[PDB]
């Protein structure tokens, strides 16, 4: 049994996906919104399982952690039969005072046990640095999707860029360009990318940012919502679609406005629900639309 | 032709309603959120017009204004045939610094016209101050339910509270009830009130606090946005809908957040849509559990 | 025994004055610093007898009020001998939900009392609003100057400009102007004015702007430092006492800064003293400027 | 001719020095205030120099750095007769999207030069990181007191903590103290330290946070106000004091809140100028007190 990525669409066959696989981020979130300190686990794994069951009847995929919420989601039924499981196959370690300031592939993972639970792809976050060895990042990709591959899961990476080590030149728009170059043909199965200009700006300059990028991406990607104002995502999706994406994955974006108030499962279902509908429709008007141009050639 | 609140509501028999009425407060908006100053009239009108099209489709009731777009949203034909016009007959007067210090019926409006051009009901603001005299709110109430009922319109008012001319004793709480107990039986159609404790805090408190209201009002009620947190509004549609309320009036809470940025017609149908839509499935989801009691 | 302005200043003739006598405003900031609410009476009586010890000797006067800190100052000796007590006469009236709506002569403060306790003068604000009537803040100073001077006390007005009643025109450093030309000849010793433009923006515009206000003032004045940024405080002493004014009157540019921080006591010795100093010193400097001109 | 800490003191023995070396964190703050963008190199020369004008008659040494103002202070004779010249032998290195990521000794620095132009003392940053070397840390102290010594200036040592380049574990006043186990006996003439707890909370933990400091510093120290509220810093000087520190080192907590305004050289005057002299006035008293405490014994 080998999954391709129309096992993680809507049936357009655009991507409208949900991440609730932040960690200690998540956690700093839950404490700078009030939450009595030091966070608890639970508060996290309780708020990743109620995002699950009142988001998932809308999403084509969610994208889940092993560290707070991979067995209470499978064992409670938590995601729509309709939404594809993703597990998180990344160990983030902290440094220099955040949370994620290196990655590798988590050998805690277990991709056999993901594929009997129903499972369907695995994520891996690729943090990109200017004066970091590419060869070390293409090593760590190709081990990847052999992983997933080997056992017929979707292979998802997640290029995400950071200043350099050392010196102080950096332009956050041609390292996005940069990381698509090197990794924009490294055999994944999808490309989650950051949005140019954090979707700020001129619809026009917005567009042929996103064309430059797609230039360098030979496999079907999608826009992150990290760092784009939920205010901005929906018009990103439209413009990024626009330029060659074929959808989203929104985190932050989806739920993050609702972080510390009361009635969580009321919030999630009447303040972020209707967020994430918003997103799977417009990716159903895009797609549709490529459907017609892509029927003019 | 008399209309009733029947042709102002959804087909659950809910309102769901919009106000794009505002004036030199919704000009102060654009202003704090960065718009060269001074903001010309037309920054206002330009974007009335935008909601009016992008937003009367998911409205059972859309409340404009003569001051900015009455002209435009009826002309340009903006307003969607499944929602109802409601024209504000409210004259607001600055002072001490504020847009809104008091308030009268506006004398420009023109209810013949706004019965020819469609709309089905007008609307008045009734500032509220404990030291201030009753009788000169509900004689004006009175006016103007005549004003409404002699044209066939549908009667709406809104009381809103405010702090005492003289002194510092003021609870909003307690004020909204008095305002209730004067206003509530006054012989208009529609009561709009302010929610209480600003939709904040515990389900339950604020339940008892809705259940307290709706025991004062002695017609149908809608609660409005103004002071809820755009994310506590639906809550708050719940528990009022569940205390007696028949729906909402939300202006802020739908559009303000997209005030200033760019695409403004693209913000309004991904961003302010949604967030009316929700409000219309809340009202339909209530008034079919009401039906069923 | 009769005080002049003689009596109320430094030893160059220059004024150096620092007000304590904020009421439930100075209770709102300590809530908003996060002091525990409801924030008791002794907060205030406690943080206003400390600026007084820390401060008056820094201070050619020092301004107290009858409802926090009279009795304390004057039975704890707080007042440092080289420093005049000025008692506020003035009683505020809440409205509109602000502290200061109105203000009438504070009936309960008593001259006698103040002249055995070894006061040298009186202060009365005057809310200024161009749509009220001019003739009635004329009648209440010279009530107020005929309290003092039957006393023996110098007599000192403090007009502060509000919006209107009714209306939004307003134009606050027109306001100043306009007050000035009113209450500027109105027989008080001193005229206590807010700085125009706030103290903000390049050194000749502020100039210019005091030096039209010297023109509608016919008496020894000094700027407040009320609405003025502490940092800009300073330069605008300088200004203002360049386009004819005699020195100032500092409250919260002095101490506002401190409210809520541990060690009361240490805060106003180490942050406060040393801004009184400075303001202090360009009086000195100012003044003996005027002597060689 | 070689210079001792007596060189760089008040009359009363006590430190009240002033830090105007800021290099690209002082161009970031000019941005942050609203200065026009970028900021030309001549806008922090123009501060540093009427900073140097204004305040130096109120302190017993100034701090100044070659980048930005070294030879425009010294050939303006911007330093008061009565306030000794330091330099800065310090060579930030950006990294990790911050200004100050890595240090090193700047070898650019000439000290026969500022011997020859009335300069007394140099000054090194050392940024302490629990899972970096002391031992490379020890190395550049040494290298630099005997930099220092061979010429005659008096040799002080700015050790500051930052979370380490991998992991979390990261308790800030252990640093402090480990930092100073480590190099509070390190041979240079003066440690300047972080003050404990930032200033703030009751008197009394302050104080004995200070005195567990004092414990592990065989050198004269005095506290830097970085990360201390100005309006904090004049009582964290009189608690360090009481706990055995000689005075302080003040930079933003002086002539920061005046970056922006108009009017730059009155604003070092009659904002700036009061603040420094409140600090002085502090040191004298607590150095008198200090006498009779040593008489007792």
């Amino acid at each position: 049994n080998k999954y391709t990525i129309n096992d993680i669409t809507r049936a357009s066959g655009g991507f409208a996906m949900l991440a609730v696989d932040q960690r200690e981020a998540m956690r700093m979130m839950f404490a700078a919104a009030g939450a009595p300190a030091p966070v608890a686990d639970s508060v996290l794994t309780d708020f990743k399982v109620n995002a699950a069951k009142a988001l998932s009847p809308y999403a084509s995929a969610i994208l889940v952690d092993q560290q707070f919420c991979y067995r209470q989601v499978v064992e409670q039924n938590a995601i729509a039969k309709s939404c594809a499981m993703i597990v998180a196959a990344d160990e983030f370690i902290p440094g220099n005072g955040i949370p994620v300031d290196s990655v590798v592939i988590d050998r805690k993972i277990n991709p056999l046990q993901i594929k009997q639970d129903g499972g369907k792809a695995l994520k891996l976050l690729v943090l990109w640095r200017s004066d970091e060895d590419a060869q070390q990042r293409l090593d760590m990709v190709k081990e990847f999707n052999e992983l997933c591959h080997s056992h017929g899961l979707v292979s998802i990476i997640e290029p995400v860029v950071r200043p350099p080590r050392r010196g102080d030149k950096f332009d956050r728009e041609q390292a996005i360009i940069d990381a698509a170059k090197e990794l924009g043909d490294s055999g994944a199965d999808l490309y989650k990318v950051e949005m140019p200009l954090y979707g700020k700006g001129p619809q026009q300059e917005l567009l042929c940012a996103s064309q430059r990028l797609n230039d360098h991406i030979n496999m079907p990607w999608v826009i992150l919502s990290s760092g784009v104002d939920e205010k901005l995502f929906p018009r990103a999706v439209r413009v990024a679609m626009t330029a060659g994406a074929s959808g989203f994955l929104a985190g932050r974006a989806v739920w993050a406005s609702v972080v510390g108030l009361p009635d969580n499962e009321l919030m999630l279902r009447d303040v972020c629900a209707p967020k994430l509908q918003q997103l799977g429709d417009i990716v159903d008007e895009m797609m549709a639309k490529r459907r017609l141009e892509h029927h003019h050639h």
